[PDB]
């Protein structure tokens, strides 16, 4: 990869094919770009993850429609993490395993898929805090089965970018399923 080394990892697949995974989407169509150049589309594929996690909820929407989940991280693209919802689980580790056996089918460049529960509470307070920490006026609103956080009052130029990018930041890690925000309009 030379220089490029630090931004693309080359994964094999189980389905014998080459994965590329890029940082960003910029990236990625770049990537795509000089493969498309060389030839190597029939034999390689770029991924990253937010992709990934759109590609894997259309296949949930169908397959497991009822199931309160967050979002894959890739850290470690070999092995992702498969983030639960800890309260709304119905399914046994048995369950849980099939599951995990489904997903890995769907992604031949991960040796397993691990899932993981991860707390409702933390998921809102992580939630609050990052708008606390910016002394941004909100209000909590709890409905059944998500919190919406609508951020109030008028900011400026630099308050506006300093909540996008923490809002953005909040739905890399845990999605938008269960946690959403909003602006106020008045």
């Amino acid at each position: 990869l030379g220089q490029e080394k630090e931004r693309f990892q080359v994964l094999p697949g189980r389905d014998k094919m080459l994965y590329v995974a890029a940082q960003n989407e910029r990236d990625t169509l770049w990537a795509r770009q000089v493969l498309a150049r060389g030839d190597y589309d029939k034999n390689a594929r770029v991924i990253n993850e937010n992709e990934e996690n759109k590609r894997i909820s259309i296949w949930l929407d169908t397959y497991y429609p009822q199931l309160a989940y967050y979002r894959i991280h890739f850290d470690e693209p070999r092995k992702p993490v498969f983030w639960l919802s800890r309260q709304r689980n119905t399914m046994s580790k048995k369950e849980l395993e099939v599951l995990s056996q489904k997903l890995r089918a769907l992604m031949p460049y991960a040796d397993s898929v691990n899932i993981t529960l991860m707390d409702d509470v933390t998921a809102a307070g992580q939630a609050e805090a990052g708008l606390k920490q910016q002394a941004l006026p909100y209000s909590r609103r709890n409905h059944k089965g998500g919190v919406t956080f609508v951020i109030q009052g008028a900011l400026d130029d630099v308050e506006i970018l300093r909540a996008r990018q923490f809002v953005d930041s909040y739905y890399r890690t845990w999605g938008g399923r269960y946690v959403q925000f909003a602006i106020e309009l008045k």
